[PDB]
DNA sequence: CAGTGGCTGA
DNA sequence: CAGTGGCTGA
């Protein structure tokens, strides 16, 4: 498909994303902007899995360094 | 000052990033959430380069399919 | 932002 | 989110 291996791949690079919920993610978000804009509740609603949701939401909110 | 290879490396995985503006980016954003929350005008203020800003914001604002 | 976890070997 | 483009060989 026309799904560029850039932002599309970026989704699967997360510890809570697979090709299965990837299609849902990209269809629910514009790109990286909406991807990181998603909330834990949003994730479960799109991914349909609490584990995948928490894992994805986790990385999105994983601070670079703990001071 | 950990800076795990997860969110930190994620920054350097962009077409408009380097290690020099990486320290600026992480200091201006919490993690991925703020990373994608940045605007093209903001990127220039952080990265200090229009090219890097446009390139970084480009990817952030890159549609999964049909860029 | 808007879609469901969209696949898989013989 | 909050820091400046934070480096580099002899």
């Amino acid at each position: 498909e026309k799904y560029n291996p850039g932002p599309q791949d970026f989704l699967l690079k997360m510890p809570g994303v697979n090709a299965k919920n990837c299609r849902s993610l990209m269809h629910h978000v514009k790109n990286i902007a909406e991807l990181a804009a998603l909330s834990q509740d949003e994730l479960t609603s799109i991914l349909g899995n609490a584990a995948n949701a928490k894992q994805l939401y986790d990385f999105i909110h994983t601070s670079f360094a703990e001071v």
